[PDB]
């Protein structure tokens, strides 16, 4: 009943152009068997949709990784809030989410634009630059380190350490195995800065660890959730921004509608997060058997989402492989859905925003000027380099 494909959605060849084996997932039906690793796949919307918001069935606490925890060893301990189910994420969860919160937003916007503009008027001044290294990782590596509370000394661990992370998610491959293996420094400085010492008054680590005495955590549950935005928080936002520059950089028309309504830089990143998905797959482990698409799937089975697919879907989306800024993104999967939907997509979306804000009221043209280079991560997708001459406006 079930279809059997040997794709294999962790593979460099996948990762190079993912597009034709995705319609080819979807097309295949519903529910398709991955048999390169025994697990479940599904990339359509409708699927992905109907799994992530159904955590009972389709459960993270045996991790959203290919590794069940319930028969390997984590890799580090689990998540207290990606890696748990209610009732005991519910807690955790209300914690971050206050942390990372509309009021908290607003003490850190004018600060988080103020630096978006400098930047790009730094890179007007060289006018031919990489655009990951230059911009989208240097802008958030100037904000967000800062924004934790984190010290200077050590920072060059944070973007290793995320990357160590997504690949973790994977199948045991060489991107695992090799993240793995070169990871104990990395690990060593997060872990180290997650305590409260560590962590500069009014930063989101000390507002985590303030929050430890209302009976939501104890203090001996704040550093892993330091550690979940030390995880989380810097590495998806580079790709985030990395995914909207190369848009806008492939797509010039938007470009030129962005810059006649900067207003539109909020939806012109939503629209990014929905192209090129920075988070692309993720897994849920079933806790009894399940009717899913027509599909009977037995307990204890992994069952792959293709978020990025799911944000491809021409069932669900009109040309969906236009990028349109001004497009109704709502209902896209880049964050996610349901109980587990992105806690941090206030920041995210801050980030993005002020930073197109800026390219909308500096910049008149963003052309590519060299070779284009993807960085492959078993779970990420991004650029290592997009060499972009930048236009001043
Ligand atoms: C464009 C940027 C981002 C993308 C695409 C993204 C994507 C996602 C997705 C897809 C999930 C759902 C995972 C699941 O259902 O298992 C998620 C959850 C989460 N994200 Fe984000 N994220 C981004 C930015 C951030 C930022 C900036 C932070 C922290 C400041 C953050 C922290 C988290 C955390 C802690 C979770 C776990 C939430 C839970 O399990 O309830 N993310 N993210
Ligand atoms: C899979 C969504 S991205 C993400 C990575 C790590 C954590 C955590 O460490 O809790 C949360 C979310
Ligand atoms: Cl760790």
């Amino acid at each position: 009943t079930i279809p059997h494909l040997a794709i294999d959605p962790f593979s460099l060849d996948f990762f190079d152009d993912p597009y034709p084996d995705q319609q080819t997932l979807r097309d295949a039906g519903p529910v398709v068997y991955l048999d390169k690793w025994n697990v479940y796949g599904v990339a359509r919307y409708a699927e992905v949709h109907a799994v992530l918001n159904d955590p009972t069935t389709f459960c993270s606490s045996r991790g959203v990784g290919l590794s069940d925890f319930k028969k390997e060893k984590p890799w580090r301990p689990p998540s207290l809030i990606l890696e748990a189910d209610p009732p005991a994420h519910t807690r955790p969860r209300a914690v971050l989410s206050k942390v990372l919160s509309p009021a908290t937003m607003k003490t850190i916007r004018d600060g988080f634009a103020a630096a978006a503009d400098a930047k790009v008027d730094e890179l007007l001044q060289r006018g031919c630059i990489d655009a990951i290294a230059d911009l989208a990782e240097a802008y958030p590596l100037s904000v967000f380190p800062d924004a934790m509370g984190l010290k200077q000394e050590g920072r060059e661990h944070l973007l290793p350490y995320a990357g160590l992370v997504f690949n973790a998610f994977g199948p045991p491959n060489e991107l695992r195995q090799t993240a793995i293996e070169r990871s104990a420094p990395h690990q060593a400085y997060v872990n180290e800065q997650c305590q409260r010492p560590n962590l500069a008054p009014g930063g989101f680590g000390a507002c985590i660890h303030a929050f430890t005495d209302t009976g939501e955590i104890t203090p001996d549950e704040a550093p892993l959730l330091v550690r979940s935005l030390l995880s989380a928080g810097l590495d998806t936002t580079v790709n985030g921004i990395g995914a909207a520059v190369y848009c806008l950089a492939r797509f010039p028309g938007e470009l030129q509608r962005l810059r006649s309504d900067p207003t539109l830089a909020r939806n012109a990143f939503e629209e990014a997060v929905r192209f090129e998905s920075p988070v692309q797959t993720f897994f849920r482990t079933t806790t009894r058997e399940v009717e899913l698409g027509g599909a009977v799937i037995g307990e204890g089975e992994k069952v792959l989402m293709f978020l990025g697919s799911a944000n491809r879907d021409p069932r669900r989306w009109s040309d969906p492989d236009l990028y349109d800024i001004t497009r109704k993104t709502s209902g896209h999967v880049g964050f996610g859905s349901g109980v587990h939907m992105c806690v941090g997509q206030l920041v995210a979306r801050l980030e993005g925003e002020v930073m197109l804000s800026a390219l909308a009221r500096k910049v008149a043209a963003i052309d590519i000027d060299g070779p284009v280079k993807r960085r492959f991560n078993n779970t990420l997708r991004g650029l290592e380099s997009l060499p972009v001459k930048l236009t001043p406006a």
